[PDB]
C-alpha cells in the first residue's frame, strides 16, 4: 500500500516503479520494459565500490524517450486533425545547461532546436551545435554583442532566429545587419491580452518582462515594410509561462496569439514558425490535477489544444499551416535525474516507563503521574481523549513554570518523558474506526515520527524547494512493498533549520510528515529524490560552503548490462575555500608550520597535515558515523 | 519629500544620506561626520574611467563601525546594570564567508570570534584565523572529520568550542578526544520550550534542526561525570533564529535559556559562557517595525533585554556573571555593500492625441471616441470617475473579442491607444483632495509607470528576494532632492518574468510601484541596492548563466581622500562555460575553423574572432545599448 500512497505509479511515467522485490528500480526506456534497473542494489554496489555519498544519478536515455513521446504526442495529432505543418521541439537551455543534457537530446533520433535566453548561454549553444547547421533561436534582453553574435551565426549558416520583443530592438538588429552585411531572420514575441490583467500593455507597472504591444507589433512590419524585408519576420512566438497548471489558460493562450498569425499575414508577412514557448507543465505531486505542482492535462491533451487552435485559425481563413514549435524544457528534463543520499542519523523516542515522581514534588507532577496510573487499571478506556488533554496542560505548565523559575530542570526532563511515554500508550489504545479517535491519531503521528538527517544540502540539491515551495517525491529506495510502520520528517545537514522538507507526498494530498516502512535504526535505507530534473543541477548556491554534488550517467540496455560512467567530478572543501580567495595551497604550507611548533612527537605530527590534507581535498560532505 | 518617502534617515543609520545636491552620499564612519562621499560621483567618475557595469560597492569601514556600535551597545548595559562579565561578538561566517568581511572583523579594535556551520567553513575559519590564538566556535551536524579538526584546532591553542547539538554526538567527541589526546573544550545548546509548538522534543515531527531535549541535557551533564570532565562543558548555546522581529520573542527566549544556566550549575557544571546566538534583526523597510523585514526593537534594547535577562537570572541565585557571546552576523554585515547598476533601457508610453476610428467601424470602438469627444467639451467633470469605467469595458469588449476574430489588430491598436490617451488626460483633470480621486489616482499611477530595465541578475545579486520576499531599499542615486514625477517597475535583464522587485519602499508602507524623480529616459541615472550585506554575495545562482558580479572596496579618510581598491574579478562568459564543461580555448579553435569556410574576405574574416574572443573572455553583463 506504500507504493500506492506515494503516487509512483502515476508521477513516475512507467520509468520509475517498484520492482518485485520491494525496492525501487528505474526503466530509462519504456520501449523496452525488460530493461529494468534496481536502483537500490545500484547504490549499494557502487556505494561500497568507493562512491561519494549525496550523488546524483541520472539516465540520459530517459532524455530521449522523453523527448521521442511529445513528438509523437504532436504527430498523433497532427495526423488526427489534418494538419499539414511539421513540428519539432526547441529545448531552451535555460532549464539545465548541463552537457549531458545539451548532448543527449542532440545525439537523437529526433529533430530539435536550441534556445538561449543570453549572449552567455547562446555561446554555450553555439558550442554545442558545431558544423551541424542547427536551428537556433534567441531570447531576452539584447544589446549590440549579442545582436551581432546572433547574426554572425547566421552568416555562419545556422538557421538563427532573433526574437524581438522590444520595440528599439529592432533598430539595432537592423542595422547590423546592414554592418555585418547579412540578411536577417528574426521572429516576433507579441503580448496577450488573455492572461487579463494589463499584461497587453508594454509600458504598464505590470511586471510583464518582454513583449510588443498590438500597436509596436504594427510599427515592426511597417518598418520592415520600409527597408522591404517582411520576408526576414518569419516566427511567431508567445510565452505564458512555466508549469502552466490549468490546460485552460493554455487553450485561451493559443486561441488569442493564433490571431496574430491571420492578422500578420493579412498586413503580408508570412511566418512559417509558431512558437507556442514552453508552458506544458510536469505532475509532480502524482494526483494529477490542478494544483500548484501539478497539471490537469496530459501529453496528448497539449498536443491537440495547440495543433487544433492554429488548425482551425487557419483554415477558417484559407491560410497554409505553419511549423509549429514548442520550447517544453522542464517538460523533457523533469524525470531523468534522481538525487540520492544517506541518512547520517536519526532521532527516534525512547519509550521508558515512568516511574513515581518525588513525593515532595509539585502538584502538577503528581497529577501527571495521577493520570498514568488511572490509565493502567481496568476504569474507561475512551476516556483517553480527555486523558491527553490533561498531560498536555500538565506538562504545559510545568514548561512555564519551568522559565518562571519554580520548576526544575530534572522535573521538566521528568514530564517530558512522562508524557512521551503518555502518546506512546494511548497510541496504541486508540481506534482507527472511531470518529473522534482520527483527529488524534494524526496529531500522534507527528509528536511520535522519527526525525531523520539526510547527508545532503537542499540549497545546492534542489533550491527550488526553496525559493517556491517546490514539491519533490521523496520516497526511500526499498521497503516499499510494505506498509507504512512510523512517520518521519527528513532535514538536510545544513546548520540552518530551514534545511528541511516542509511537505511530502501521501496519496490523496500533501502531508507535514513522510510515511517510512519498518527499518533498523542502526542501518538505514538510501533516500531518493525525483523528478529534480529541471532548474536544478546548476543553479544551487553554497549554503555552509558544501559545493556540488558528484552525479553519474547511468545506462540500461535490452541487454542487460548496465553502464555507469561518470558525469561530474563534485567539489572538494579546497574548491569552495577558492572561492571565498583561500587558495589551498599557501593554506597547507601554513598548517605544515604551526604543527611544527607542536612539540608534538613526529608520529602524530605527520599523521595530521594527513587527517588535514586529506579533508582539505577531500568531498565537501559529510562521512557516515554510527550515531543514528 | 523623495528622501522622506524613501526612509533613508531610518535604514541609513548614519551611513547613507542625501547630500546637499540630491546624489546620495556615504559616510562609511560617522564617528567623522565630516568624511562622506558622494556616491552618484563615485559611480559616474569610475563609469567614465572604465569600470564594469552591475558593480557591488562595498565599504568596509561601515563593518567595524557596526561592530563597535553593537558592542558599545553591551557595554552602554553592562555598566548600566552592574554586569561584571565581558562580552564579544562571535560572526558566523554563514551570513557571509567573503575575505573582505571576515578580515575587516578581525582587523579591527574590537574582541570577535568566528563560528562555523560545517567543516567546510571551519577550515576557512582556521585559515583567516592564522597564528593568532582566535576564539573558534563549531555548529552544525559533525561526523568523524569534524570532531578531529575541531579538537585538532584546540591542541593547535586556538580556543575552540564545539558545541554539543545531539546526543549521539557526545560519544564521538570523547573518543576522538582520546585519540589525539587532548582535553575537549565544548558547549552545550539546549532546546527551548519559549518558541511554544513541540521545539523542546528532539524526536519530534517538528522541523527543529538541532538541540539537546531536557532529558539529554542532564545525559550529557551525567556522561560528562562518569568521565569526569564537568570542567570541559563550559559553553551555553541557543538559536531563535535569523530576523527576530518581535523583541519580545527574545526576552522570552533568554528568560529560559538562562534558567539552563542556573539548573546547569546547580549540577556542577561550570559555564563562562553565556551564547544567545544571532537572531538580532535589521530594519529592512525604514519603518522600525514588526513587520517582516524589520524589527520594532533598537540596539540597546536588545542589549539591554539579553544582560539583564542573564543579569537577574545571576544575582536571584548567587551565580557569577557569565561572559556573553553572540553571533549577530546578518547585524553586522547587512549595510557595508551596495549593488549598483545602471538602466539599459525604459517602457514609457507615448501620449498621442487620437484620430476618428473608421465610418464604418464596430461600435465599440465607436463608443470609446463618442467618450473621448465628451471629455473635451464643456459638460461634466467629476462624470470622469465613469468614463473610465467606459473605456475600460469597451476596451475590455474589443479585447475579447480581438480573440474571437471579430476585431483587427488594427482596431485593437488603435482602442488600446484612445484608452492610455483617456488615462493620460483623466490623470490630469483628477482631484488629490477630492476622496472620490484618489483610489484611482493610485490606479492609474500604475498604469502610466515606467518599466525600467537594471543591467544586473536578481538570483546572481539578491537571491534572498527571490526564496523570500526580501525587501531591499532601491533608489536613485541622484535627484532625490525632488518630488517623485512619475512611477516605475523596474525588472533585470533575465528572459524569465520572475526577474523584477515586487514591492518597493513608500513611507508609511510598501508600494508595488517605485517613485522616480523627473529624467531623462535618453540618460536615466544609476541606481543602488541597499542592506545586501549579508547572505546574499556569494549565495547567488547562475541563472541565464549570468556570473558574479564585480565588486569593489571603498574607503574614505578624515583626510578627504578616498580609495577605491578591486575586491572581486567578476565573471566572464568563458568562466559560465567552464562551469556547463565547455572549455573556451577548444571553442575558439571551432570558430576560427568555421570562419575560414566562410567564403568570406580576409578583413571581415578576422575582424570576427576578434568580436567572437571579445565577448567569450569579456563581462557577464550587457552593454549600454541607446534603446531606452
Amino acid at each position: 500500500k506504500m507504493l500506492r500512497t506515494y503516487n509512483i505509479a502515476w508521477w513516475g511515467n512507467n520509468y520509475y516503479d517498484v520492482n518485485e522485490l520491494g525496492h525501487i528500480s528505474v526503466c530509462p526506456d519504456p520501449d523496452v520494459p525488460e530493461a529494468r534497473v534496481d536502483l537500490a542494489q545500484l547504490v549499494k554496489t557502487r556505494e561500497a565500490q568507493g562512491q561519494r555519498l549525496p550523488a546524483l544519478f541520472c539516465f540520459p536515455q530517459i532524455l530521449q524517450h522523453r523527448l521521442r513521446s511529445i513528438n509523437a504526442a504532436f504527430k498523433r495529432a497532427r495526423e488526427s486533425y489534418g494538419y499539414n505543418g511539421d513540428y519539432f521541439l526547441v529545448y531552451p537551455i535555460k532549464v539545465n545547461q548541463h552537457r549531458r543534457v545539451i548532448e543527449s537530446l542532440i545525439h537523437s533520433g529526433e529533430p530539435l532546436g536550441l534556445e538561449a535566453g543570453s549572449k552567455a548561454e547562446l555561446m554555450a549553444v553555439l558550442a554545442h551545435a558545431g558544423m551541424t547547421r542547427s536551428v537556433i533561436v534567441c531570447n531576452g534582453y539584447k544589446d549590440r554583442e549579442y545582436i551581432r553574435l546572433a547574426l554572425i551565426g547566421e552568416k555562419m549558416g545556422h538557421k538563427v532566429y532573433l526574437v524581438i520583443e522590444k520595440m528599439s530592438e529592432i533598430a539595432i538588429v537592423l542595422d547590423e545587419a546592414e554592418r555585418l552585411n547579412v540578411v536577417p531572420r528574426l521572429g516576433v514575441r507579441a503580448r496577450l491580452a488573455s492572461q487579463g490583467s494589463g499584461k497587453w500593455q508594454s509600458s504598464g507597472g505590470e511586471k510583464s518582462k518582454f513583449g510588443l504591444a498590438a500597436t509596436q507589433v504594427l510599427q515592426l512590419v511597417e518598418t520592415l515594410r520600409e527597408a522591404g524585408r517582411l520576408d526576414s519576420l518569419q516566427l511567431l512566438h508567445f510565452h505564458l509561462g512555466s508549469q502552466m497548471a490549468n490546460i485552460r489558460d493554455i487553450a485561451t493562450g493559443v486561441r488569442e496569439s493564433a490571431r496574430f498569425y491571420v492578422e500578420l499575414h493579412k498586413l503580408g508577412v508570412n511566418i512559417q514558425c509558431f512558437d507556442v514557448g514552453g508552458g506544458l507543465g510536469v505532475d509532480y505531486e502524482g494526483t494529477r490535477s490542478q494544483s500548484d505542482c501539478s497539471v490537469n492535462y496530459g501529453l496528448n491533451e497539449y498536443a491537440n489544444n495547440i495543433i487544433w487552435a492554429i488548425g482551425d485559425a487557419c483554415e477558417e481563413n484559407g491560410l497554409p499551416h505553419p511549423t509549429v514549435i514548442t520550447e517544453s524544457g522542464r517538460a523533457v528534463t523533469a524525470h531523468h535525474t534522481v538525487l540520492v543520499s544517506n541518512i547520517i542519523g536519526v532521532e527516534r523516542n525512547e519509550y521508558t516507563v515512568p516511574t513515581a515522581p518525588a513525593e515532595d514534588a509539585p502538584r502538577a507532577l503528581q497529577s501527571m503521574w495521577e493520570t498514568w496510573q488511572e490509565m493502567h487499571e481496568p476504569g474507561t478506556r475512551r476516556s483517553l481523549r480527555e486523558w491527553l488533554h490533561d498531560s498536555q496542560m500538565d506538562l504545559h505548565d510545568i514548561h512555564i513554570g519551568y522559565s518562571s523559575g519554580i520548576f526544575s530542570l530534572q522535573e521538566r526532563a521528568w514530564a517530558e518523558q512522562l508524557y512521551l511515554s503518555m502518546c506512546h500508550e494511548v497510541q496504541k489504545q486508540l481506534d482507527p474506526q472511531n470518529r473522534a479517535h482520527r483527529p488524534i491519531i494524526d496529531e500522534l503521528q507527528e509528536r511520535m515520527a522519527d526525525k531523520m538527517y539526510v547527508n545532503f544540502s537542499l540549497f545546492q540539491s534542489m533550491p527550488d524547494a526553496w525559493g517556491i515551495d517546490q514539491l519533490f517525491p521523496v520516497l526511500p529506495l526499498e521497503g516499499l512493498d510494505q506498509v507504512p510502520e512510523r512517520r518521519a520528517v527528513l532535514l538536510d545537514i545544513t546548520c540552518d533549520s530551514d534545511g528541511a522538507i516542509d511537505h511530502y507526498i501521501d496519496g490523496d494530498g500533501i502531508a507535514t510528515t513522510m510515511p517510512m516502512p519498518e527499518y533498523d535504526p542502526e542501518n538505514p535505507p538510501m533516500l531518493g529524490f525525483f523528478m529534480v530534473g529541471a532548474y536544478q543541477e546548476i543553479l544551487g548556491n553554497m549554503h555552509n560552503l558544501f559545493g556540488d554534488t558528484e552525479a553519474v550517467d547511468v545506462f540500461v540496455f535490452p541487454d542487460g548490462s548496465v553502464e555507469v560512467e561518470l558525469s561530474d567530478e563534485g567539489d572538494t572543501v579546497a574548491d569552495m575555500l577558492q572561492y571565498v580567495q583561500l587558495d589551498p595551497k599557501t593554506l597547507l604550507t601554513q598548517f605544515r608550520d604551526q604543527v611544527k611548533k607542536t612539540d608534538l612527537d613526529a608520529e602524530l605530527q605527520q599523521q595530521f597535515l594527513e587527517e588535514f590534507e586529506a579533508g582539505l581535498y577531500g568531498y565537501t560532505y559529510l562521512e557516515d558515523e554510527l550515531e543514528h
